[PDB]
């Protein structure tokens, strides 16, 4: 997943996959 709660300025290692 990309957004855990609401992460608009932050994208993780594993966003769109």
């Amino acid at each position: 997943k990309c957004t855990s709660d609401q992460d608009e300025q932050f994208i993780p290692k594993g966003c769109s996959k």
